């Protein structure tokens, strides 16, 4: 499952309660062809790792967390562990994106 922040205060608590687990973060639009292309992809990868936690962010619809966290293009997906980032990357590249989760987690 993909969890869906719809706050600050959200995205911190989901952070925190991550304790020592990766956490990858799809920040996405709707108008973005390329994030709806690989929103199906991104939610088979919360089925697939278990122990890793997914969160989505709307740009637009949180759009204080999306400035916050200097959003340009999307999807873009931010990493973390022990709430610091630990990696960032932009584009629907499914592969890097699996591949990143194999290097961070």
């Amino acid at each position: 499952m993909v969890k869906q922040i719809e706050s600050k205060t959200a995205f911190q608590e989901a952070l925190d309660a991550a304790g020592d687990k990766l956490v990858v973060v799809d920040f996405s639009a709707t108008w973005c062809g390329p994030c709806k292309m690989i929103k199906p992809f991104f939610h088979s990868l919360s089925e697939k790792y278990s122990n890793v936690i997914f969160l989505e962010v709307d740009v637009d619809d949180c759009a204080d967390v999306a400035s916050e966290s200097e959003v340009k293009s999307m999807p873009t997906f931010q990493f973390f562990k022990k709430g610091q980032k630990v990696g960032e990357f932009s584009g629907a590249n499914k592969e890097k994106l699996e591949a990143t989760i194999n290097e961070l987690v």
